[PDB]
Order: C-alpha cells, then sequence, then structure tokens
C-alpha cells in the first residue's frame, strides 16, 4: 500500500504515472517541516481508506509517507465530477440519471455502513467513468480525522445541512450525508448549482437556517413526482426526520427498475 | 474589450491592487483566480458596454493562463462611507449632489436591464471631486465572474434567496444609503434583527443628528416600504429630486 515519489515519472490535485501500474490520481497534502509523529495514525488511517472496497467509492491506490511530503494516490475517473457531466452539451437521459442516484446510494450505504460519514457530500466528489457510472470520493479530505488534521496544519456550503451552518462544533452524523444528497438530488435534475439568486453568504446561511431549500420551480425537465417529494424528505430541517441510505435504497430502488430504467 | 497584459504594468500595491499602466495611470486591478474563456470574456465584454459617467468603467480584461483579472478606473478617496465618517466635513449641497449622482447612476443602469442587486455604500466610490461612480465589487451581477452586510437588503430577500430581484430591489437600497449618508454611519449599531426588519424595522430616523431636509426624509420612507410595489424607480425619483436639489441644495 506504501509508495514511494520515486515510483512516478517526474512532471494539488495532478495527473500520475505510476512506473508499472499507469495512470492514476496523486493529491500532495503536507510539504512542509518533518511531523513524523502523525505517521502511524497516518498511516492507520490510509489503511481504512485502503479497506473502503466497493464499486462505488474511489479506490485508495497508495500512501507516500515521507520525510517532508504526504500524498495520497488515486484511481482517475475518466469524465470528471458530476456537475460537469450535467452541464455537458449532450443531454443525460432520465434513465442514466436515475441510475446514478441509485448508485450514490449504494456508495453512501457502504459507506454508512463502515461506520464512515462523509460529511462534504457534494456533486464535485461524485465522480464519472466513461460509461456514466460514478464513484464516491473525497476531494478535501472531510472524512477521515487525521488526514485532515495534517491537511489543515501549519469548501461550498450549498450542500450543508442546516444544523452546521454557523455551528463548528456541532457533529456531523448519517443524517448530515443524508441531507447532501437532498440538494445533490435536486442538482441532477436541475443541471445547475441551487440558490443562484442569493446575493450574500450571510443571507444564504441565515436563509437556509430558517427553512429556505432550493427552487423545486426550477426544475424546467421532467422530474419524477417521487423524486421530489424524496428530496424534500431528506433535507428536512430535523435531522431525526431524515431517512437512511439503506431506507432510501428500499423504496428508490424497485421505483427505479419499475419506471426508470 | 481591451484585452490587457501584466507587463502592462510598471507597480503594484495590494489595497485588489492598485496598479500603474505604463500609459494610461493608475488602475485597480481584482485579480479574481479553458472550459470557461468564449462565456468569461462574453461576460466582460457586456461590463464594458456599462459607459456612464457615474458608473466606473471597465478598462481592461487580463486572461493570462494562470490569472484572471479586471481592469477598473481609480477613484481617488474610497467609498462613500469612508468619506462620510472623515472629519472635513461634507457640506448639504455636496451631499444632494451625491445623492443625485447616485440615481443618475441607478437610473442608467436599470436602462441597461441591469439590477445591481448589492447596492450599499462600499459600493459607492468617490474621486477628488467628490463625485460618484457605482461600482460592483461582489461581481454580485454577473454569473461567471463571480463564480470565479444584509442592511441595505429589501425585506423580500431576505430568508428568500430564490426570489428574483427586480429594480425595486436597489430602491430599498437606495433609501439605506439615504439614511446613512446623513447619519455618516452605518444602520443598526442577526436572525433577530432579519425578522424585524421583514415585519417593519428600518434605521432610526431619530438618530440622524445631522440637519436633513423633509423632503429626503419622506424620499427615504418612501423608497423602503414594505411592499416592493409602493416604491418609485430611479426615472421616478429623479424626476422629484432633480428640481429639489437644483432649487434647495446647490
Ligand atoms: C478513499 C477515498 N478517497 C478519495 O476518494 C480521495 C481523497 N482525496 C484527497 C482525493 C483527491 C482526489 C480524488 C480524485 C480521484 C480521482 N479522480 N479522477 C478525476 N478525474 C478528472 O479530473 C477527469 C479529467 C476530468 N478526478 C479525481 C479526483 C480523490 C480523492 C474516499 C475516502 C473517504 C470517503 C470516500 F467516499 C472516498
Ligand atoms: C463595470 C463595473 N465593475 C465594477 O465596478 C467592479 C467590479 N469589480 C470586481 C470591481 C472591483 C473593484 C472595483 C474598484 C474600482 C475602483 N476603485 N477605486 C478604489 N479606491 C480605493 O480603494 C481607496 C482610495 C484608495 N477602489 C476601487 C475598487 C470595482 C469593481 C460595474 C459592474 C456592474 C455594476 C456596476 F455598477 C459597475
Amino acid at each position: 500500500i506504501k509508495m514511494k515519489s520515486s515510483d512516478f515519472l517526474e512532471s494539488k490535485v495532478s495527473l500520475a504515472f505510476h512506473r508499472t501500474q499507469g495512470l492514476m490520481i496523486m493529491k500532495t497534502v503536507y510539504k512542509g517541516p518533518n511531523c513524523i509523529e502523525h505517521n502511524e495514525a497516518l498511516l492507520e488511517e490510509a489503511k481504512m481508506m485502503n479497506r473502503l472496497r466497493h464499486s462505488r467509492v474511489v479506490k485508495l491506490l497508495g500512501v507516500i509517507i515521507e520525510e517532508g511530503k504526504y500524498s495520497l494516490v488515486m484511481e482517475y475517473m475518466e469524465k470528471g465530477n458530476l456537475m460537469h457531466v450535467l452541464k455537458a452539451e449532450m443531454s443525460t437521459p432520465l434513465s442514466v440519471k436515475g441510475r446514478i442516484i441509485l448508485e450514490i446510494i449504494e456508495g453512501m450505504a457502504y459507506l454508512h455502513g463502515k461506520g464512515v460519514i462523509h460529511k462534504d457530500l457534494k456533486p464535485e466528489n461524485i465522480l464519472v467513468d466513461n460509461d456514466f457510472h460514478i464513484k464516491i470520493a473525497d476531494l478535501g479530505l472531510a472524512s477521515f480525522k487525521m488526514w485532515s488534521k495534517l491537511n489543515n496544519e501549519e469548501g461550498t456550503l450549498y450542500y450543508m445541512a442546516p444544523e452546521h451552518l454557523n455551528d463548528v462544533n456541532a457533529k456531523p452524523t448519517e443524517k448530515s450525508d443524508v441531507y447532501s444528497f437532498a440538494v445533490v438530488l435536486w442538482a441532477i435534475f436541475a443541471n445547475k448549482e441551487p440558490y443562484e439568486n442569493a446575493i450574500a453568504e450571510q443571507q444564504l446561511i441565515m436563509a437556509i437556517k430558517s427553512g429556505n431549500r432550493p427552487d423545486v420551480d426550477d426544475i424546467t425537465e421532467y422530474c419524477p413526482r417521487e423524486i421530489i417529494s424524496l428530496m424534500k424528505l431528506c433535507w428536512e430541517a430535523n435531522p431525526e426526520a431524515r431517512p437512511t441510505f439503506p431506507g432510501i435504497e428500499e423504496k428508490f430502488r424497485p421505483f427505479y427498475l419499475s419506471q426508470l430504467e
């Protein structure tokens, strides 16, 4: 699982070419003074990332732990993130959008089943391959404590549950990821980011905390009536009222097979 | 649009940077930052069409491969709040002219189908002669370049980010600028205040200790009416305020 920087041809998210295994994605996280006290915990977190093995989760291919330099190596996803694909000038049919929603659900159920709270689910953390299959990613390292710590030693809020806005000590839960899935759902059918009419961040933060949600009327594409009810269910103000991902998969999978696929 | 190069500038200093152009003088540069380019250039081509004596002009754009910058004309005295708080006094006649120039600038923008949406004293810049220009520091009007305070927000946009701003949203902002011009300070010296504003709270008129003509108090109250329908338009304000300024204030 551990690699060396010299395992890569010579040229912060970059395309990298490993000398034997080929094209990969490299994110160098820290390039400063030595800090080897963190190293066993960083290595154990990398091993936890590497044990996340599921078709809808980006695989960690390697970790570089060098005396001044820490890097994570991931597999490459050819088509970029969900928002870029939704905005490409070829249209994405309802059947493919339905499949993507189910795969996001499958990936998120798997992560929650492994005791992982994503904490930063958004269209940019949903990557797409050539066949329009998706994998969940963590570009800002929001999910693993020590790597997030190392990233910050010396982000968009459209998808943040309202309980976390203006609250640095609220602990993210499974219901915080369910909130983010709701707005991603809205984005998949609007083909754009929400809240285009916001003027100021404090206006948007306070509006969302008081009950503002993405404009369902701004979906001019056909959006099945059950998916509008799903997003509204998932962005409920009270987290206890939000469903779980296994619960979402149990209602959305038959609906996807009978109507959308 | 004029496209410019970073090699066209001698000196830079942060302040958004003040830059010294090789021929055209002092300028303000905001470095903001290939999928983006024809639309990014088209927004700039559109900004450049705002040509008016009371609106800050886009002089050029720098599209370099690690660098995206907007170049604006420089306003020597900074923004309106900085000028109102200086201990050199601003007589009523200069305050009246400033109000009329804000109106001219706002009428011109609306005439071009531009809704400012963020009118406030920080977006009102002042030159050496105390003439003003309307600016958009937060890039609030052009989406993609913005892609790269609530005291002046009309109550219909408070706790409602999906309502579409109108010309009447700028008239509300004008009203609070009026109050600030005569108090020489920001008003309301958030969820509690937001709700009070949504139910009718306004800046305290009794907190204006400077002399303030009766017509400007009534205009202020007219322009900040809860119902957007009751607020005048800027051409409507100009027909009442231009003769009033000439006969009483100038
Ligand atoms: C183990 C996994 N950790 C990660 O996923 C990542 C963590 N960090 C810091 C990353 C940084 C970049 C990428 C990434 C990976 C692949 N690609 N592929 C393209 N493709 C194009 O840009 C195309 C040209 C247009 N971009 C990317 C970007 C991933 C991760 C994970 C952990 C926890 C929860 C999870 F859910 C998942
Ligand atoms: C075309 C025009 N676009 C803009 O207005 C600006 C857009 N962006 C991003 C800007 C960033 C900075 C400035 C700016 C310009 C000049 N000055 N001058 C001083 N002076 C002093 O700082 C102190 C005394 C020393 N500051 C400044 C700051 C302007 C703009 C516009 C568009 C739409 C509606 C409008 F109404 C106007």
